[PDB]
């Protein structure tokens, strides 16, 4: 199979999925490799090739530091890159239904990873199931991360910031220019992503350069208004100068620092990325999105509040235990190999880890808001309270505030609460429905009967896959055939949302009302 793109011909592979066929094009280049003088620059356009490019294996992953907290443990290593790390990494993948569709809706995946890590070749991002079951086209791209993707001295085009975001944007442009040759519909394109990928998706709703490159958006466990998602412009320049100091690149003429950084090999950049922040947290984002005056014209909180974004439908949601994953990355008394019963004193030490520069009074009122027990005798009270603190503050409350503000401008919005713990989840039970472990259900991995998911998990995945595809195709995430409960629109007044679980599906209102009132209204003033 060979498809003529506008820059040259590409060859894919046939895959057998569920007694049928899916065609895969893995590793299509969409930009000139950002090497040499092109490091830290925005992505440049690709030049034509007259031969046939073989797109038959995942391409290199972008340079990044690997998680090594649990060597040999599948729970953490399933997120580590599974191809070689290289600066030559700006490639994308395309999954096509077989036979060739005539005008299929396109789903574009943007992976997360704190803007520091990530790759589209991960097993749980495999788009072949979605192409097979719902006959949509799935696209995913690799984008630069860390300093090589988000180092910023604003206004300076040698390192303007938001390069990884522009990588994503150029991939969206590739779909616009090429997807029809694959049988796809460039007028029906839905972005979806998780964590930092969901925050990227929400920034594409704000960026005018991206407004004509997609139709709808899905935000799983993330948004730009989350406290970890946007780097202040003070912080950006500090961490840039700190990295120059650590490497030996402190110049005075600010353009001369970047040329010094361009002569360091990528490994010396990666080794020093960690220490650009003096006192970080488990949720620290060393180099992330900034207000650059290009991709981002103003502070995103101002654009959201004043209705300056793409007007379209959105699907937003969170998991029940978003915070627990971060507790085994620094909190005292927590571990993946015990049950992590902590004391009140260990709870107070956890808050200092996650809220280092906050007043003594601020941590006291976090403790006060989250220690009104039902059962005063339960030993896991403080353990579960600290996870809820981290999850509410960093993910759930920002996502709800995002949806409320977005829908106030007349757009249909739908919110979900994912509360099923995967039967193949390798982390212990006390960590619950963790950050990132709805992804395998969205991509339809439990549909593979040869994988030891339960029968109920196959059913829930089949339902989620249909809702997601119906949202992309028709702007309405209903499962209309098997007498499901209807997913109601999220409005600022009643704030209805749908729960996703094996046992039951229910409509509820005002998720975490009391806790998010504290985080969104009171806490910013301490
Ligand atoms: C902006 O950065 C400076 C310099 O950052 C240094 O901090 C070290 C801890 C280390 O990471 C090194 O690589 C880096 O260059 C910050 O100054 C430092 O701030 C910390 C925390 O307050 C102090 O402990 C250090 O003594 C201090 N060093 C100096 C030379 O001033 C500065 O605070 C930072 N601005 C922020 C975080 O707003
Ligand atoms: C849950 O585990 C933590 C972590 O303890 C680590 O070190 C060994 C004890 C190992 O067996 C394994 O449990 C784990 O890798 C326990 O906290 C530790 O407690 C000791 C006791 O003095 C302290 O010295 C350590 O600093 C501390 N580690 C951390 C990360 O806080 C904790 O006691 C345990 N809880 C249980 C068993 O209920
Ligand atoms: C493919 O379909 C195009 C129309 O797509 C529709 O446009 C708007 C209303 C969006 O809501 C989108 O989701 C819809 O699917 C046609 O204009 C085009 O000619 C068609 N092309 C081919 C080759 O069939
Ligand atoms: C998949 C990796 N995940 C744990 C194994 C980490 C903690 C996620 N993470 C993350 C991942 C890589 C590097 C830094 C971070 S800080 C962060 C902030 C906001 C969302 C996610 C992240
Ligand atoms: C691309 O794939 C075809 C089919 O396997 C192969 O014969 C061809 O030689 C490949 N091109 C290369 C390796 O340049
Ligand atoms: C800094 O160096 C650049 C590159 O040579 C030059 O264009 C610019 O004028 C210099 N500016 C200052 C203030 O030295
Ligand atoms: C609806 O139910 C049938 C069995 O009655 C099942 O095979 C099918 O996959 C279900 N559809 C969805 C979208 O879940
Ligand atoms: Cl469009
Ligand atoms: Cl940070
Ligand atoms: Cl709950
Ligand atoms: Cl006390
Ligand atoms: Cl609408
Ligand atoms: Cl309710
Ligand atoms: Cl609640
Ligand atoms: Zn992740």
């Amino acid at each position: 199979i060979i498809i003529a793109t506008k820059n040259g011909k590409v060859r894919g592979m046939q895959l057998t999925v569920f007694g049928g066929t899916v065609t895969a094009f893995l590793g299509i280049p969409y930009a000139q490799p950002p090497l040499g003088r092109l490091r830290f620059k925005k992505p440049q356009s690709l030049t034509k090739w007259s031969d046939i490019w073989n797109a038959t294996k995942y391409a290199n992953s972008c340079c990044q530091n690997i998680d090594q907290s649990f060597p040999g443990f599948h729970g953490s290593e399933m997120w580590n890159p599974n191809t070689d790390l290289s600066e030559d990494c700006l490639y994308l993948n395309v999954w096509i239904p077989a036979p060739k569709p005539k005008n299929a809706t396109v789903l574009i995946w943007i992976y997360g990873g704190g803007f520091q890590t990530g790759t589209s070749s991960l097993h749980v991002y495999d788009g072949k199931f979605l192409a097979r079951v719902e006959r949509v086209i799935v696209v995913s791209m690799n984008y630069r991360v860390g300093a090589l993707g988000f180092l910023a001295l604003p206004g300076n085009p040698e390192a303007p910031g938001n390069m990884g975001l522009f990588d994503q944007q150029l991939a969206l442009q590739w779909v616009q220019k090429n997807i029809a040759a694959f049988g796809g519909n460039p007028k029906s394109v839905t972005l979806f992503g998780e964590s930092a990928g969901a925050a990227s998706v929400s920034l594409h709703l704000l960026s005018p350069g991206s407004h004509s490159l997609f139709t709808r958006a899905i935000l799983q466990s993330g948004s730009f208004n989350a406290p970890w998602a946007v780097t202040s412009l003070y912080e950006a320049r500090n961490r840039t100068l700190n990295l120059a100091k650590l490497t030996g690149c402190s110049r005075e003429n600010e353009t001369e620092i970047i040329k010094c950084l361009r002569n360091k090999d990528p490994q010396e950049i990666l080794l020093n990325e960690a220490f650009v922040v003096p006192y970080g947290t488990p949720l620290s984002v060393n180099f992330g999105p900034t207000v650059d005056g290009d991709f981002l014209t103003d502070m995103p909180d101002i654009l959201l509040e004043l209705g300056q974004f793409k007007k379209t439908q959105i699907l937003v949601g969170v998991n029940k235990d978003e915070g627990t994953a971060f507790l085994v990355y620094g909190a005292p008394g927590f571990s993946k190999d015990n049950n992590s019963i902590i004391t009140r004193k260990e709870f107070q030490e956890g808050l200092k880890i996650f809220f280092p520069g906050v007043s003594e009074f601020g941590k006291e009122s976090i403790l006060f808001h989250y220690t009104d027990w039902v059962d005063d005798q339960r030993p896991e009270n403080y353990r579960e309270a600290l996870g809820d603190v981290v999850g509410d503050y960093n993910f759930i409350c920002p996502a709800l505030e995002f949806t409320k503000k977005f829908s106030e401008w007349g757009n249909n919005a739908f919110f979900y609460y994912f509360e099923h713990r995967s039967s193949k989840l390798p982390w212990p039970e006390w960590m619950g429905v963790m950050h990132g472990y709805e992804i395998e259900f969205v991509f339809g991995l439990p549909l593979e009967r040869r994988d030891q998911y339960t029968k109920a998990e196959e059913i829930l995945s089949r339902s989620i896959v249909k809702r997601w595809a119906n949202f992309a195709k028709y702007g309405n995430p209903q499962e209309t055939q098997n007498q499901s409960t209807s997913w109601p629109v999220f409005k600022s007044t009643e704030q209805k949302y749908l729960t996703l679980n094996t046992e039951s599906t229910r409509i509820m209102t005002k998720l975490r009302a009391q806790q998010c009132r504290f985080w969104t209204s009171f806490f910013p003033k301490v």
